[PDB]
């Protein structure tokens, strides 16, 4: 009864039939002769061709990129006292869900492990319509007005007469935008943190972003912010593994979520608000219609409203995930807009998409799209009409369907209304609000906030991303943006692309510092549950396989996903070296039983010179935990240039010790210790 | 410049809308400084509308791609073989267009999968557009159309969650492969360095299909269209292919873009293979079975003209993107065969383009344009540009005195049907018995390769199999690469942990055919556009020194230089940061930068042993290496590179360096390298 | 419903075959592509009125509008993940569509036509033939207005050129109106072979008179013509008939006034005599054209309609207003019952092919 459920279709037995229900064959053209050309009265070629020819649809203009699933919301409270949205109008109220998560800039097939922004959409099936959040995992935005939208993504997409680079941050243009367009330093410094490529879906937050009202039966408001905490807590790759990954496994992030669902470890989000009063709008040193700045934790606490789950698959990618369609216009009772002029420009951008997307008006009839509610509407007609109207006067005023639909509104129906205490005031005016013009005082607080390993990070990610500017004119422009930020970031910049920072300009600066932004800071994870353990072994050693089951047991009892990796497949192996890689582990363990694969003359026509220490060795330099199991522990540690005293190195003949220590060593999760700091 | 009269010049005035009127477009009107967006912002709507709309749906297949315009030249008046207008005179020009793709990767997909790759061609012709649609690999997976969705829903990401984008390494690929062995030719070609090539620049373009050429005289020969490559033949190693796939997605369209732009444009010799219509049956197989090659030692190549890529688009969108091949675009001289493949292609490639364009009149687009005039009664639909004076557009008419004219054999220089051409027998729905041969022609492909080849093609497929969840399919694919190779399907089994089956000889041979091995295809016949990284260091003068000298002496000779260092300056290109193995076809460490080397180096400014992992991983990839200078020894000790290695050069001259280091890129690979089972 | 319809004559079932008709052959083509069109994406067999009442089994999959969730994640022949379902059918299993197994192709791949369709005039001829007298006068007739109304004399002559090798009869007679002769005589194609069942004045009596239209103009002038209009109105609609009653405006028992009233509303125009002052030159009103109600009854007569005068009195310059009392289906009863019983016949006749001229 679920739109999904009806629309299901089973093709586990039966005839192949035509889409008109006639049995028919599709592996052999209709020739004239064994040896003859193809009949135009081939219906059964042509029907099945036409179907193949036309099952593209556009990507979407942004987020093309992305992987979705299913799942519950529950409220935790009755929350009447601040808003009147039914879904959050009762303790334990449950509503079904659909999330996709994203990139931005790049088109689909794109590697999920870019540098870049995410997306974090979901969509609250509720008892009184669908209610979209259609949010970022960074809570703030590039640019201050929906009307510079295409200029933002047209400088950091490919340039348009290659389609050269896929790299959304690493190209003239991209730094040319941000460089004259000040507004966007503070997502800038976020994506260019370990913000910018998560661990997973699962190990980041979502924000709205924009600041949206509350809305309450008696018509008073407040303005909040939307946060959903991961309760996977928050991790990043280090970039030098994100580029890797990118290409030996571009499915991570989806793969990642499909799979932590499938073994019953559906991530969970703590819905969370801050709530402040309309007269606070410009009391916290910003206006709280600039979608590029925060409202500090310690400003304005988070308040728990409920329970976000995602804990089912879906059955076809391309009719759920592919075809899902949100919109920030889909807004429920007890929920408003703000004067964001970016949130102003969006309302209008996501209904108008869904036309080129779908190719026709009748997108909301999608399974995905349906509603769970009757729909009671005069809109009619259109491509792809799924729907039979009864009532044929489909106008207001009308007597001849007594007045059927009726209108709604705030004292009729449960009508949206538009928060009764806003107004507006003034010319009419294409100018910003001088209120917006501080673009470098919290790019800077966030600068601030995080540890010195994470500092570090950010700027070699500028000095990564800024070194492949081909324009000494952008570069020059860069320095003076970032400079405005943090004189020590223009000036460790410019160090590494040959170029004078500019002199200090304290405007801006200051030592202010906000809870919650730091990955590094964040402490060990809350949970090690689908964490990814890599046993290096081997199938010359039967030892080698014991030492490798024993451990699988006992980290498998932790909810760790165990892959042993030997030379050739056979029981109890998953991989082979071929196929293995460091990318595609959080913490790699060697059974001292293999030790031989780690000799500098180590040759195997099975996999490529120097593979298995390769995976120890990339493993240890990019922070994860690393350790020989078995006794000559000490003997492999060598050869791998790794120091047996090390944080987040490990080195136990015991099983059960070598495990208990491993397993912290999973939750602390990165050993930062292991990267160079600017003098 | 071919396209010059529909370009659009932005370097001077004021923003306008699409209607001309001067206008703004940074800041949305508003009721109030802090107020709601108007509905009346035209100049809002009118801008997020057009950005709204960029998007077209992607190729069914081959969406991930890069195209160059070029021009093709005739090498004679091939009038005796052909009535085709383009080839009709020696020295005469026809521009082109070209556009290279992998086959299953969505349109933002690495360039550097193991995949199939596209090649086609449109021929701007006097006598309109011709289009040769063609791969890198001669023969393909299937024996009829009808098949096409079967193929590319087993090989594309599983359809509940659209994983894995690795078109070669999931359950359903091999699946569809173990029961569809027409799949095995086209499987070893995807196996092998065809599979990833080094550039599309080297690899070949083949029209697959047998087709016809007929003359004026009505008689008809059939042919095969081979476009052979004057770079050379290359290919990646895979774990290089894996690394460059995230270090540069791009990498394939920037090696073309980045020729053109240097003036090396590249090149093929377009050819054909030409047999008598009595021939269809006579070298073991039916030339109307796409699967098959002609061994060139049964038909040789006759070189046709010269195919020279030199202009890179103005815009990707409106003219890669837009660009719609059709092998229903034939011209007078050229005529299809019965192959059931080809048959139906017909159909897919006019249809598929309502689905891109959102209309009919996709044939207007500019670089769907033909350079002659069009005479017919097609009107209206969506997006009509055209303005038809003629008001009586049917025929026939007296309204518009019988214009247009009916074009035939006799008349107008029309296109006809090879008049020799017959049907005979029941209307089927059967598969000729003369296709039922999947495993000699595999077996003649894995002969032809050099053993060291052999290796790489055994290695891909333990690969890709060993990531194949269902014991039942990895046992249903030993039977067929069983039915190939024993020998293959043992070393495949191997790594897989299962017994192959019993050897069954029935198609097993020894036989063998020229020009297919890329390992056996010698030294490149040049190494202009080659790519040479040098390590160097900003902590020693003499280091950069060093690299200014070598970049002179190999850029002499058209190499592509890159100088890394850890930081920018005059002379160096990259950091250590940016810098990668995948970056470079050689890497050379100037002996002045030996301490960057060292097990202990360390900086703020790059990755842990950044520099010594360009050199190992260049080394082990097969590529040429060495050290410039005469202090060899602390590089190649750290590394673990023999100094007496083939393809390790040590030489204190940097001429002698220069002579020796070129010699390797032009070998290209080293293979002594690689472990053999 | 209706406007999404979207039908194809390649939705065929096992038991039916195509033919080798080249017009048959191309539709096959169109009507699947000319979808695309209306529908804008590929799903179009998903519409309601388009879906089948049977499962569908097929590894067709995505496009604009996707309405389905498939199961199936494996949707290619030949599998084993799914089990290989869907399976194939055809002659010998799953009741499979078959090609008509005797059907056969012989010779060279053509563009041309066949000499056995090269016959354009014998069975136009044989139509014309098969038409009665007056309906041969109203083709004539239609091709006279038609051909007339054509600028070019050119195409004019070359039409007499095409009409002449069916008919030098229908030739001449088209030539008559649009100023021409008709070129001489071409007996090549000439015959006076004739066919049942395509006539439609010879096809008879209709079968039945239910829905036919009575439209009976009355007056509010007149209490009498009111009661005149209910009588016929309650034997006329017990046979199954539409009737309208007809007056200056409307009140209880009247349908439609004269303003909105046409013979083209009507089968059969019935004038209850209590409304006779109507049906002279006097008749102008402000509430109707002036002459309405007798242009009404003039024009159903012009039109071959059954028409009469009901209550008694029907000369009464209303009959004498324009036509003959001793007309075929011109009725004249004061009986309701002998009326209606006499105008049922005529409304079966339908049309009364005497009242046209003949060349
Ligand atoms: C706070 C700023 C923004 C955030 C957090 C945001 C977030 C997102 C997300 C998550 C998606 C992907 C939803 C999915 O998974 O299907 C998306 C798609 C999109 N966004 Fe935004 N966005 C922002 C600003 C804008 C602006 C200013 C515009 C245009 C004026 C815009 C236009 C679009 C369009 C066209 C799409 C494609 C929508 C579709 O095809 O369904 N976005 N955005
Ligand atoms: C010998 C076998 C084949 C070869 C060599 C081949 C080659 C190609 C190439 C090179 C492209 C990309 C053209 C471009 O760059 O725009 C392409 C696209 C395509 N092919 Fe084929 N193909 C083959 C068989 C088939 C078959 C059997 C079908 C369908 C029955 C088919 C349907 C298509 C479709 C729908 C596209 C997208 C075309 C477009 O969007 O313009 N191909 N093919
Ligand atoms: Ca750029
Ligand atoms: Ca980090
Ligand atoms: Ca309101
Ligand atoms: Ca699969
Ligand atoms: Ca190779
Ligand atoms: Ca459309």
């Amino acid at each position: 009864q679920s739109p999904l459920a009806a629309y299901e279709v089973d093709d586990s037995t039966g005839y192949l039939t035509s889409d008109v229900g006639g049995p028919i064959q599709d592996q052999t053209s209709l020739k004239a002769g064994i040896r003859g050309p193809t009949l135009l009265e081939d219906f059964m070629f042509r029907q099945k061709i036409q179907h193949f020819d036309h099952e593209r649809v556009p990507e979407r203009a942004v987020h093309a990129r992305g992987a979705g699933a299913h799942g519950t919301f529950t409220s935790y409270a009755d929350w009447s006292n601040i808003t009147a949205a039914s879904f959050l109008n009762a303790t334990g109220k449950q509503t079904p869900v659909f999330v996709r998560f994203s990139t931005v800039a790049g088109s689909r097939g794109s590697a999920d492990t870019a540098r870049d922004v995410h997306g974090f959409a979901t969509r609250f099936y509720t008892d009184e319509g669908n209610f979209d959040i259609v949010g970022n995992n960074i809570p703030v935005f590039f640019i201050q007005d929906a009307i510079q939208f295409p200029d933002l993504i047209h400088s950091v997409k490919p340039r348009p007469d290659n389609e050269i680079p896929q790299a959304a941050t690493a190209h003239d243009s991209a730094w040319d935008f941000f460089s004259q367009q000040p507004s966007t330093m503070h997502t800038l410094f976020w994506a260019m943190s370990g913000h910018g490529i998560p661990r997973s879906y699962r190990h980041m937050d979502g924000f709205g972003v924009h600041t949206f009202r509350f809305v309450k039966d008696d018509g008073s408001s407040k303005l909040i912010k939307w946060h959903f905490k991961s309760r996977q807590g928050k991790a990043s790759l280090v970039w030098e593994e994100a580029q890797v990954l990118s290409g030996k496994n571009a499915d991570f992030h989806r793969q990642d979520l499909w799979d932590a669902i499938e073994s019953g470890n559906g991530p969970e989000w703590d819905v969370c608000v801050q709530i402040v009063d309309e007269s606070q709008a410009q009391a916290f040193g910003f206006d709280l219609l600039d979608p590029t700045k925060i409202i500090p934790e310690e400003y304005a606490p988070l308040t728990k409203l409920g329970l976000l789950k995602l804990d089912r698959n879906p059955t076809n990618y391309f009719a759920e995930t592919e075809q899902v369609m949100f919109q920030p216009g889909h807004i429920v009772r007890g929920i408003d807009f703000t004067e964001d002029p970016l949130l102003q420009g969006r309302l209008f951008s996501y209904l108008d998409t869904q036309l080129n997307r779908n190719g026709g008006p009748n997108f909301e009839q999608l399974p995905i799209n349906m509603p769970r509610v009757p729909i009671h509407n005069n809109n009619r007609d259109g491509a792809g009409q799924m729907f039979i109207h009864r009532n044929k006067y489909p106008y207001t005023p009308n007597t001849l369907n007594s007045g059927y639909p009726r209108q709604a509104n705030q004292n009729a129906g449960r009508g949206f209304f538009t928060a009764p205490g806003r107004t507006a005031s003034g010319a009419l005016v294409r100018e910003v609000s001088p209120t917006f013009n501080d673009h470098w005082s919290q790019p800077r607080l966030f600068f601030n906030s995080l540890t010195p390993v994470e500092q570090q990070f950010l700027v070699n990610a500028m000095r990564f991303a800024i070194s492949l500017v081909k324009s000494e004119e952008v570069k020059k422009n860069v320095l003076t943006q970032l400079n405005r930020v943090s004189h020590d970031v223009a000036v460790r910049v410019a160090a590494a692309i040959g170029l004078g920072a500019p002199d200090a300009d304290d405007t801006y600066y200051h030592n202010n510092k906000t809870a919650g932004v730091s990955i590094v800071g964040s402490g060990p994870l809350p949970t090690i549950k689908t964490l990814r353990v890599g046993i290096l072994a081997t199938t010359s050693e039967s030892s080698a396989l014991d030492q490798a089951a024993q451990l699988r047991t006992r980290l498998e009892k932790d909810g760790l996903v165990v892959t042993v990796v030997a030379e050739t497949l056979r029981e109890g192996v998953d991989q082979t070296y071929s196929t293995a890689d460091a990318t595609g582990f959080d913490g790699v363990v060697v059974v001292d039983g293999a030790a031989a694969l780690f000799a500098s003359t180590a040759s195997s026509p099975l996999f490529p010179t120097g593979r298995p220490l390769q995976i120890f060795v990339d493993a240890y330099r990019w922070g994860k935990p690393v350790g020989v199991c078995g006794g000559k522990s000490s003997e492999v540690l060598d050869a791998a240039d790794v120091p047996e005293d090390g944080d987040g190195v490990y080195s136990e003949e015991s099983v059960d010790m070598f495990v208990e220590e491993f397993e912290k060593g999973l939750a602390t999760f990165r050993f930062t210790d292991r990267f160079a700091l600017d003098s």
